[PDB]
């Protein structure tokens, strides 16, 4: 068995710019999940769930 | 067996710009789950679910 | 077996200018579940469940 | 007299995004004017001339 | 005599977002003039010459 | 005579983001004059020329 892994790149990135003018910004949250303002994330996973940006409100039993 | 992996890109975001402007910005999230403003996420997954921008009320039983 | 993977592309997003000018954005939510601006997103999966802007109300049993 | 002047705008720029992806960029110049990638660029003159992206081979007398 | 100069704006540049991605970028001059690569540039002249990206090859007499 | 200069702006750049990836940048010049990569120049001028990017190869008499 020969696996030669030459220059690959998985879950990556790169070259981003980004400008952001605001005057307000409010976020209210009561009892659940509020996600804002998520930029240039990157990630691999193996054998296991990969979220970013989640939200779940809540989990009851 | 004989794998060649070359330059291989899996799950990859690159060159990118955004500018926002925004007088006012709300979010008002009562019990539930609120995702906003998701820019530039790459990422790969194995023997797993991927989600990015996810967003669920909420689980009872 | 020979498997030659050359610069092969898979889930990749490049060359992304968005502007967004607003003078106003609200969200206002009750119970569900909102995912609002998702720009530039790229991922791979294997042997799951990809998902990038999913929204779900609620589960219940 | 009575000049008001309220929020006004001369010689603006606001908002702009770009993204260049060039494998290869080449000038040659023997003896000339050359002027390339020209972003963004706002000025105001009074009583006087207003030149940007000007290019002049040469003058002689 | 009442001038009221509010919040005006004069020779202006804002949110100005910008990626480049080159492999190989060459200038070659000889006995010219070369102007590049000019990005997010404001002025405001009062009697006299507003030049931005002003080339000239030369000048005899 | 009632002059009133509020928030007022001239020659003004604000608001900026670049990034720059390259591999290779030459410049090469024999007996002229070059100008390259210019990014967030802001200036006022009051009785007198204003150049930001301004190139001559050259002046004789």
């Amino acid at each position: 068995v020969l696996y030669v892994g030459s220059k690959t790149k998985e879950g990556v990135v790169h070259g981003v710019a980004t400008v952001a003018e605001k005057t307000k910004e409010q976020v209210t949250n009561v009892g659940g999940a509020v996600v804002t303002g998520v930029t240039a994330v990157a990630q691999k996973t193996v054998e296991g769930a990969g979220s970013i940006a989640a939200a779940t409100g809540f989990v009851k039993k």
